[PDB]
């Protein structure tokens, strides 16, 4: 069954948003077709290759359907996985969120038997999160495209967080954007939020050079030529809850829950007891051979090693021998549990040459997980 | 423009260990003066420390039963001010993205930036993130709704059954500390049986840390959800995704408006089962797929054409803050400290601006092939991918 397909991203931000694993893939890869936002990018992503690649982009063209070139997208990786090549597309930012080609392609690479699967990368909306500061969560958080969202005759929720992506391509289905249409989304803007509330028009740093666009427009303004202007193909919108939903004192309870200065009282209380707090309990810290990061680090970045792991996880032990006995132990049971417990130990246990029991190792809960709320 | 002043940059690991790192956080590992770190797999803080100077602290040891979370958050941003304060480039590092369900982050930054340093958040591979890739959905084909379990209960809101919808914290419904329970799991199933009915299908989400992971990926009925085998299954790392059971009409009228044409009568194609699924080749993509070899266009094309002084200096200044930080301070004079580059490339890079960068990079092969370079014009005015579309 050779043949295989891979979609990653390579992020907003000019080479630095590329994840470790993608770029352990482009180094490995067979072929790797790319749609991306930068000559540096594309530069480091051909530089890092095989030196087999095809640039989607040039299915584009001005009065041609989008839908077209992206069926086209998907093809030209689609024959390459039925040749039997190890292919790789690249797509910026997710390359699942707001991208066509790449679902369309797993699933007709999954439909005729060949091994296909996406990995995340940092979406538009995640740089957004990092350069305006908010945390979804907070009050939830809508994302829709644009041009969705009229078609269908949605209404924009304004008790929450509202992203809207494609704001500079309203109606459009070629490449030729001429914002005739933006006015369209003003007016569903205007009737959801009123003309005084406020939005944000972001556009993300992809280069060096860039400056994050982060500028507030109240409603009002979204009709003014000047403004209007500085909406292109890469702008998203954040709207920010007008009124966020109140709280419901009976869920409160049913839930059984309880029924601003930087440094106030609260603050000032913890800050002072820094210094000074001892845990309940006697906390574990990490603690593992060599042997067991350099596997652990092999297994993360090299799917070759992870395949021939899980295919034999205690053959795949038996290779590395400077594991510990508890850590090869952990290794072959082929679970996550049984890594916590080898990889972390009590400081107390680690001073006593006390290694954890077979019985610790293989009791472990499969889950964990701390939150930050 | 600075020698010496402290600067905070916080950054995620991502969700899979190790993997989901970015490059512009790793080379941060390494060139920071001191690391906190809250993550939630030992491979991945062994790898942080192994990569880092060596000054590191776990910030998860502020945590404690009986002691109040909100304590916790306040001590982990005040030990990341403090080294800003003392004059350090300080790292926090926070599993996933360090901004989406993350106090002390959003605390530290905004203390750090009203006493005047440099602060910054990285973004990082999220959840959510995770969970598009592995379930193998668009948010943008129906919109997407993501929200907490607790929160969405609290304050009464309805789920849309027309749209996706990510559900948060199912797992811990109601309750943080450290007792994670399920008694309060039943309040979650009432309002997806109210939204949905009992036939609709949710998908049971939890992405790998670890490679002795597997992904979780059960489809579920809302009716089931009481059933002892699936409560079983729901722990403190679990996500909901409810597909939408009604998908709203194209309105054919709001069509008209757009100005698009009479064909568009669908929306962007789902992929996973839950919506149907046209053939994968009909006679429009049948015809796309044909055309495709012929396929020329109208205009010449640019490819990347670039200098290896211009191609090593962009990936320095994308990973190296402070050479970006001495490019900006002036950025005429760290153009002339690089002599591999072209007379246009030191120019382009003198202005600061990253249009001209576009124009240096890229050009007609025509261009290339008769050794035609922009001029000064071209390049001083500085005046798409779009992957998605509606039809
Ligand atoms: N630099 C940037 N800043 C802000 N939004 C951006 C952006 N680049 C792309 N976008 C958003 O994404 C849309 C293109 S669709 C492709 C999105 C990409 N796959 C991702 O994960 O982000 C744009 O119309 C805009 O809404
Ligand atoms: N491995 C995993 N797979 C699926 N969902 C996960 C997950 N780890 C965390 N989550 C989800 O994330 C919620 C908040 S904790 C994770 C927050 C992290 N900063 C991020 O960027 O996503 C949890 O309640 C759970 O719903």
């Amino acid at each position: 069954k050779p043949g295989s397909l891979t979609i990653a991203g390579s992020g907003i931000a000019s080479i630095g948003h590329i994840t470790l694993e993608t770029l352990a893939l482009i180094k490995e890869a067979d072929k790797i077709f790319y749609a991306v936002t930068d000559p540096a990018t594309e530069c480091y992503i051909q530089e890092n290759s095989r030196g087999d690649h095809f640039d989607l982009t040039t299915f584009y063209d001005t009065n041609k359907k989008r839908y077209e070139s992206y069926v086209q997208m998907s093809e030209v990786m689609l024959r390459d996985v039925r040749a039997g090549r190890n292919v790789l597309g690249i797509f910026y930012g997710h390359p699942g969120v707001f991208v066509a080609p790449s679902h369309r392609a797993i699933a007709i690479a999954r439909e005729e038997g060949f091994q296909a699967k996406m990995l995340p990368g940092i979406s538009a909306e995640d740089y957004m999160f990092a350069d305006l500061g908010f945390d979804p969560s907070t009050y939830g958080c809508m994302t829709q495209e644009a041009t969705e969202l009229l078609v269908r005759n949605k209404k924009l929720d304004p008790s929450i967080h509202n992203i809207i992506w494609q704001v500079g391509s309203v109606g459009v289905d070629t490449m030729v954007f001429d914002n005739g249409k933006f006015h369209l989304l003003v007016e569903r803007l205007e009737k959801d939020f009123g003309l005084d509330h406020k939005i944000q028009h972001y556009i993300g740093a992809i280069l060096p050079q860039s400056v994050t666009v982060k500028d507030t427009f109240a409603i009002r303004d979204l009709r003014k030529e000047e403004v209007l202007k500085q909406f292109t193909t890469t702008s998203t919108f954040y709207v920010p809850p007008r009124t966020p939903a109140p709280i419901d004192p009976k869920a409160v309870q049913a839930l059984g829950l309880p029924a601003s200065p930087a440094y106030g009282p609260d603050e000032m209380r913890a800050v002072a007891a820094l210094d000074s707090f001892v845990p309940s309990q006697e906390k574990a810290v990490v603690h593992a051979s060599r042997a067991m990061q350099s596997l652990m680090v092999d297994l993360a970045l090299r799917p070759a090693l992870l395949e021939q792991y899980k295919a034999d996880p205690v053959a795949f032990a038996n290779t590395r021998n400077g594991l510990t006995a508890q850590e090869k132990f952990a290794l072959g049971l082929k679970k996550p549990g049984p890594i916590f417990v080898v990889m972390r130990q009590l400081p107390s246990a680690i001073a006593s040459g006390q290694e954890p029991s077979q019985e610790e190792i293989a009791r472990a809960d499969d889950a964990t997980a701390l939150v930050l709320a």
